């Protein structure tokens, strides 16, 4: 026939070549209103992260952020609770954009309003400059991750981490449910026994947009997520769903979830 | 300390390689007799000699590392009923597909199409030539020449010819991988099938505007030894002294070779 074959490309190929860090930041993290859907969701995620790392007992020596993207908002409360942080993504472009903020390059994104907000949550025991530096000192490594591989960070020499965080990544990274489950088990290989898994992601979202550019997403409901996490050797401590969805022009999600789980797996 | 990122050359390539910058900077074929135009002229004549005058012909040709370009196919569609185009970059194949579909955003190849029609004796005008290429190109696939099955587990019939222009140097970070890649491409070929390769000599990088990429700097002796070792018999091998502009690459000439898979 003609054009009757699979191109052979995968989601991660399309992601690596098409995903634009600076656009994603323009569209998802610059707000013309503070009551916009995107702004509301960001604030919610920040409050949960504050609760987990500051109020709940989630702290330690090493945190690994899986699928950081080009953002640092998901690390601002974490750097109070973790000596060292490792940031990762499948896109080197995302990591370059992130590194610009780490090195405080002038072209870096302006996170200062998000910083202010987190300083408020924490009760203004520091101002933004001091907090920003604490994060800059905390981040030690900038690495490729591939959650589909049994060794997501390669054969790199990393000690077992106290926490693996992943915000708005796993849905986009996994083309089917078996992959999702395997990925969660693969992330386990980075963790100490009894270590924390922290996940926030969209529910029932099959796509996300950056301008005219469309990306695939695995549309999971809460039951699928819970089942997959359990089956991958974690015990869920809590699981929150919010109804607040993204604008239809960005995603077709029916809310987001947040969970904190612990690795039961103790490979001898 | 500080660890390595983990990203490979093919990650970097897939991530950063911009089809349209490559087309702008390399294949404009403008008024100024640039080094890039002189090189393009030479490739076109060699391809014509190989496919039209010589007897490299058959049913199936697979182009490895097509990129966003069609210059390497213009003579080949006279000799082959079917052609498969491949690249590790989906961006490249998207730009190529724009041309194949005659979308208006497509690159203007007509100066190059004109040149080739001239070579071939003006048997046809450009539009008919372009239509003949469009009918010939059947599939658009990912390739990864570092894999023992470069086009995946797709059911493809054994090919009569494997073409690869300006690809393998860029695709392979070491000589062992280069040898293996030629071995891998062989899996696509019939015994006695043709392997056509054109690439830069002693080139360690290339520029796509502001973006720099790695390439394997190979001398002619390395290339010939690697091809023999990979299980081919070389019919002929040509070198030209003409290099790219310093602002684009640091090569000491190009090579063309035609080899056959050992029957
Ligand atoms: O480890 C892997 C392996 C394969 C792979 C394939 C595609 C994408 C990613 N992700 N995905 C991300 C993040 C980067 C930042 C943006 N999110 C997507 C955000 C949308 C927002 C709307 C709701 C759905 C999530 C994705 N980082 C990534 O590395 C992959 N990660
Ligand atoms: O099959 C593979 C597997 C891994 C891999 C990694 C990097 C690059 C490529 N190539 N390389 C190309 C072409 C696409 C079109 C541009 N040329 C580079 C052109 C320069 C010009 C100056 C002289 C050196 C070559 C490269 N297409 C590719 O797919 C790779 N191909």
């Amino acid at each position: 026939p003609r054009g009757s074959m699979e191109s052979g490309f995968t989601s991660k190929d399309t992601y690596l070549s098409h995903f634009n860090p600076r656009d994603y930041l323009e569209k998802y993290y610059k707000f013309g209103s503070r009551h916009s859907a995107e702004s509301q969701i960001l604030k919610h995620l920040l409050k949960n992260l504050f609760k987990i790392f500051c109020l709940d007992g989630v702290k330690g020596d090493l945190l690994i952020d899986i699928g950081s993207g080009p953002t640092i908002y998901q690390l601002l409360s974490a750097c109070e609770s973790f000596k060292e942080i490792v940031v990762t993504d499948y896109s080197d472009q995302n990591l370059q954009e992130l590194e610009k903020w780490l090195k405080a390059a002038p072209a870096a994104f302006d996170w200062s309003p998000v910083v202010t907000y987190v300083c408020d949550l924490e009760g203004n025991r520091v101002k933004g400059p001091e907090k920003e530096e604490k994060l800059r000192q905390a981040v030690k490594q900038v690495l490729k991750c591939d959650v589909t591989q049994s060794q997501p960070l390669g054969a790199v020499p990393l000690p077992p981490a106290d926490c693996v965080l992943s915000t708005l990544c796993l849905d986009a990274a996994c083309p089917d449910l078996p992959t999702y489950c395997r990925a969660l088990r693969n992330l386990g290989s980075l963790l100490k026994p009894g270590g924390f898994l922290v996940i926030m992601d969209a529910l029932k979202s099959s796509y996300y947009m950056i301008g005219e550019q469309k990306f695939s997403s695995l549309p999971l409901g809460r039951e699928a997520v819970e089942a997959a996490v359990k089956e991958a050797g974690y015990t869920i401590e809590w699981f929150e769903v919010i109804s607040q969805s993204y604008s239809s022009t960005m995603a077709n999600n029916e809310g987001l979830f947040s969970l904190v789980a612990r690795k039961l797996s103790r490979p001898l």
